[PDB]
């Protein structure tokens, strides 16, 4: 840091600049940090009797952490539109981080009034691990983001983690991390903190949608030179006999043509409808779910593999867990009606990824003979096969930007299943805490742990700046594209704006896929 | 080679040196080489009536070969412990090979006595293919290793191979290799042989175990912002109606949370117990096995894909073939009791790879409607899907170090299924033979193949030195690790030591995974 | 992190054994307002895991 109590440690920077090829964004927010857990660590675990699936064991810490991982932190609704309408892809490159204008307040709750005053000599300490030595919590899509709207103020969320358990009990291999055991940087009023970071090379995210379905790749005018088996028998006299005929596949045969490629893999979902009348009356929620089984307990696959949500001309149906779901403004935690949630749509991927609610295809179950008749069965789960292409899941406007790839001997197509960018060395976790200030010890000496501290909290401003790389488009498409538009009719409230009471709200999910490409 | 009959061609080197980052090992053994097959090639094949699975066709040769491929050759039980306790991974780099102190003996069996004497002018010839032109036998985990204990003496195993067959009969494509048709190096007493080799780049083997299970990646304190479908219906009056409610997943919901990753693939096994009372009474061995079907015959998958052996708090069960199994000292070939075998345990991989005896998960089989009710089925086999992470199988103390990757147009995650390091250009096979010495031909000329030779054999010392690369650990774990310890109680015999009759024995399998890492 | 009280109301005092006591338990001395820092125990310096690249891996330390 630098200088005094009266001097300011940083300016407010929130802006976006568009350079053409690479583009830069900036934002600044205001935060407040409480003391958590009365300055002490605690182990936490599952509560008494619980399902074998719900057991957990871990620790909670006094430390907080910053999360900018959602897009809406970085991009405004309009800045989001020089991106998704005008471009075929984007990726991050490098970022900056800064804290400044730190001030610490102590509070006195005596009687029915609470007085608050500056504590000028108190400190707040911050570090960034950057060696990836801690359990990495970010990327699990928790709350506690920097707000989407720059004028809002937010608390910093508390930090904690989980470790191997057996039931509600720990195992010998289970690990315990003390955050005090790292070098950090102690800051007072008039001290600031910075670091900078560089993304590893990662593929552009695909903001295009395809103009060709994988099942139609070819010229309708010209027939193939390959033959397929067409008729298996022919009438002879009164009744048929076995005769094999072959054919070349034309535009009337398009079903039957040879191809060089296959659709992507599927792991199948249950289908439900937004119209309440079509759905069965029972509780199938947990029973009818698709799950995976790991170490004797069952977990839902909430996003699951990337698959189209519905087929043509059914907009009413979506996979049970297969989609992301966002809440509207002020929605509650539990048991809330469908009118409150916002359900995203995965469609444009129909052309490669198969629909999530249907089988991959059909396969032959048996060997035919004279007295046996051919039999097939549906394959509801398919792994990856050579010659198989697919697309990934869209990032939308608000959702995960990145995730940390687990450190393991093998992995396949690491792009993460919620969306965004898989990173082996992602942006490091930033951790922050209030330094404990003891209160009025006894006159005689005693060896005991202090239970008594001054009650205080801190606040300041944080800033983030990321540099993005863009991919422009050369398209010879003659006719116009599909663009993201706001409706021009009159309305009581404007979208993406404060209401009369001053609560900013986001009307609908906005994906990145509009501009079209050929497959 | 160099110099004389009286001069020695090499010193005994067996040692281990630890440099920190890289590390170097050395060993020397004493061998004896018989003449095989009376100096001639023979075709071999399956015997008369046999199962269609058991047919084979091939050749056996007079040549022998050296196999150091097991770890216990290179590492002593204590040297194995500055490795597995102190490190997160290791890989080979380069090796040396040497033969020396060669001496050839001829034997005379007349009457009831056998005299043995030096033959000073006889030769022994050796070559290393290194162009990978021969069938590559090593890596199939046969017998004939350099002994684990440096004072033992061993024969060199005989060399042979197999080729395409139809039943017990050869096919036109089947190949025949004459080892005489290579350049080799002929050695007498006072001649030595050397070559050196460099491993291609290969990933470190993972000697860590994970401190986090893949099903728990996230902060218990903070709720997600995503919604999952929670209740499918609500009571209305006397009976329920269809109503869809949604929820955000907290620490009580941990079963239901969204995740960016999925567990590794499985190919399922039958489960048996070490307690003899739980197992069914019948012969299910071959019938209840998991198999693959190639060209009309069936083969067991003995190791199979890497999967955890058992779940929490069942130590009694293991997959039917799914684990490696080692014999104790002096165990016989066939039909031996469980008390004689040593069964390895694959557990620490519970956190990623699914258990081998259970299904991967459940998937939805049908489309619901008003009068239809949701249906699911177990998926017992899963291929690789995008966003899937796993671990490989552990090497232990004694077992394959490497295998040769087959030469093919495609392969996936080549790490071999017994364990160790897949190599496209592995250490080349060393081949050795006694040169035939004819005996006393007839006085008149005859054109015929000699059936009569001097009876002789050779012996000497061999040496191997490998350089290893190590990966140290930076861990902020506060509490202690799990280490490999010998029990301190008194006992009749010390582990990994000679008994009163002088037979070295190994009490238990020792894996490499102790130190812990975060996932 | 430490906290330092004022001891003895900013003044020195002589202290000694209390009245009747065993001849073994008699003592005479002084107490001061001053405090002092003690790091002399190992567990201050070494964590349980750091203690294990030491005692398992080594024949001595100073
Ligand atoms: N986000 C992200 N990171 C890395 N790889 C990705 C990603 N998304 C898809 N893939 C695929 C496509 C790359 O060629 C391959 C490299 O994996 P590996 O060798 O890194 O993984
Ligand atoms: N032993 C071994 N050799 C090679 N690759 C391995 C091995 N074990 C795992 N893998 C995986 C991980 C590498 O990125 C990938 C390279 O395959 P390919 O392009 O060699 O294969």
């Amino acid at each position: 840091g630098a200088d005094g109590v009266g001097n300011s440690s940083g300016n407010w920077h929130c802006d976006s600049t568009w350079m053409g090829d690479r583009v830069i964004t900036t934002s600044t927010r205001t935060w407040a940090l409480p003391t958590y857990n009365n300055h002490l660590y605690k182990q936490i675990s599952s509560q008494s009797g619980a399902s074998n699936d719900n057991h957990y064991f871990g620790y909670s810490t006094p430390w907080g952490y910053f999360d900018f991982n959602r897009f809406h932190c970085h991009f405004s609704p309009r800045d989001w539109q020089r991106l998704i309408n005008n471009n075929w892809g984007f990726r991050p490159k490098r970022l900056n981080f800064k804290l400044f204008n730190i001030q610490v307040k102590e509070v006195t709750q005596n009687d029915g009034t609470t007085t608050i005053a500056n504590n000028l000599t108190s400190t707040v300490q911050v570090f960034t691990d950057s060696e990836y030595q801690l359990p990495y919590v970010l990327g699990s899509a928790h709350q506690g983001c920097l707000p989407p709207f720059p004028a809002d103020v937010f608390m910093v969320p508390q930090y904690g983690y989980l470790t191997l358990n057996n039931g509600s009990q720990a195992v010998g291999r289970s690990s315990f991390y003390c955050l005090e055991y790292f070098p950090s940087q102690m800051l007072r009023t008039g001290n600031n903190f910075t670091f900078s970071y560089t993304f590893e090379d990662v593929p552009f995210h695909s903001s295009y949608a395809h103009s060709q379905s994988l099942d139609r790749l070819m010229n309708p005018l010209i027939d193939q030179y390959l033959y397929y088996l067409s008729r298996t028998n022919t009438p002879s006299g009164t009744t048929t006999q076995s005769r094999l005929q072959f054919s070349q596949a034309g535009a009337s045969d398009i079903r039957d043509q040879s191809r060089n490629w296959l659709p992507g893999p599927c792991y199948r979902q249950q289908r439900v409808s937004k119209t309440s009348a079509d759905n069965n009356n029972s509780e199938y929620s947990w029973t009818g779910a698709t799950k995976y089984h790991l170490n004797g307990r069952d977990s839902l696959v909430n996003p699951g593999p990337a698959m189209a949500s519905h087929k043509d001309d059914e907009e009413k149906f979506f996979p049970q867990s297969g989609v992301l779901i966002f809440g509207k403004q002020g929605s509650e935690k539990t048991n809330v009606d469908i009118e409150k949630v916002m359900i995203t749509d995965e469609e444009e991927i129909r052309t490669t990824n198969p629909v999530a609610t249907e089988q991959y295809g059909s396969v032959s179950t048996n060997l035919q003979r004279g007295n046996r008749q051919a039999a097939t069965a549906d394959v509801n789960t398919q792994g990856v096969l050579p010659g198989m292409v697919w697309q990934d899941r869209d990032v939308y406007l608000q959702g995960p930007i990145w995730a940390k790839i687990p450190h393991t001997d093998g992995h396949f197509h690491p792009s993460p299943l919620m969306g965004g960018f898989g990173l082996k060395h992602p942006p490091p976790q930033i951790l922050i805490k209030n330094t404990p200030v003891p209160a009025n010890p006894s006159t005689t000496f005693s060896a005991a742990k202090f239970a008594s501290f001054i009650t205080q909290y801190s606040t300041g401003q944080v800033s983030v700046e990321i540099e993005w790389e863009l991919q422009k488009e050369n398209s010879k498409r003659w006719n116009p594209e599909i663009q993201y538009t706001s409706n021009y009719n009159k309305s009581v409230n404007v979208d993406f704006t404060v209401d009369t009471n001053g609560v900013y709200s986001e009307p609908r999910p906005i994906g990145t896929r509009y501009l079209t490409r050929n497959l």
